[PDB]
């Protein structure tokens, strides 16, 4: 129900081995850990959650862009890229959070399909 | 060897049934038709060419964004989106041209892999 | 030393009256409110801070994109757009944080200049 | 009435000394040269045309991104970035064509205002 795809605008490639952490907003307005992983060779992270666990709520997808750039020997601007959104049941069911990274910039979009 | 993927930033969806025309630059500096199609339900166009036909050269991928927006009853800015690039054999072999569309803006990137 | 510029990719216009909240990470790892404002008719927000006040640190610029889209009567995807960065750690710089907004997407960039 | 602004997503800076060529589609469907220039130290190019000269038509703004990246000794993907649009067809407008450049990617947006 939740996939993350990360691309590198400098090299024209998937962004491989990027750490991604997903959080769900709690009752008390704190962010609790939900799911995490590292992007694959294709820049994707699947298997984060199941339909059962992925209930409506506010989620945060934190992409560790700073470590990615440092590993390539490049100095970046951002600490991370943050994507914060509400999951809504009356919308389509599958969510892809995509991000396109540069050292001083990033783009993100949502592809929400049935 | 050549794929095109188009996404809609307004609706958060693949951009379906978008016309795409690919041209190769000729000897005489004109653009000759090479391949075309319409994006699928997943916003993708595959099957444009074969390894045999896709030789080094300058290519132009023209995405008919104006018709896409008009079909959705939205007034757009651009006539089309143009992506012009050199195919180079010493680089990886598979090229994905991706575009993310809004009515007054678009993003494009290349994912070139082996 | 800190300016924010926001554009609307749907309308082809500045994004006007966008709320922006800036935080700075404290010693204790909490996010302390630092400054806030709204974009002008030109999509810009100046006057957030001073060179004296804008010390080294980790800053978070939260752009209230959901409130913007909803005020236009549109239902967007994201809650906000958050831009988090270390500033002034090699001395004072001038930062422009720019953002380009669509209902299901945004991009952001930084322009950093050394006065 | 026509301005071009270019930023560099790698450096976090204006994209300086970027060549830009503007064409206008002629009666005979050819692209006629209209104006040209280079971005300044601020990444901007003004002075391309006048309200008198900038009549209705289909315009192409070609941003010479390959020449920019190569002048910095980098091998980029795209030949250029081309922005094609109808202008002034409901009367005179002011157009800003903005672009944000990376070696394998770019984004472009338009800001259109009615003076
Ligand atoms: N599923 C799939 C497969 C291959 C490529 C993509 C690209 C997504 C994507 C995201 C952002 Br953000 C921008 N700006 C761009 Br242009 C493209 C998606
Ligand atoms: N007028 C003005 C002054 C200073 C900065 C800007 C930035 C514009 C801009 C264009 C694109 Br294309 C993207 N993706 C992003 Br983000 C921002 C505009």
């Amino acid at each position: 129900p939740l996939m993350v795809k990360v691309l590198d605008a400098v090299r024209g490639s998937p962004a491989i081995n990027v750490a991604v952490h997903v959080f769900r907003k709690a009752a008390d307005d704190t962010w609790e850990p939900f799911a995490s992983g590292k992007t694959s060779e294709s820049g994707e992270l699947h298997g984060l959650t199941t339909e059962e666990e992925f209930v409506e709520g506010i989620y945060k997808v934190e992409i560790d862009t700073k470590s990615y750039w440092k590993a390539l020997g490049i100095s970046p601007f951002h600490e991370h890229a943050e994507v914060v959104f509400t999951a809504n049941d009356s919308g389509p069911r599958r969510y892809t959070i995509a991000a396109l990274l540069s050292p001083y910039s990033y783009s993100t979009t949502a592809v929400v399909t049935n």
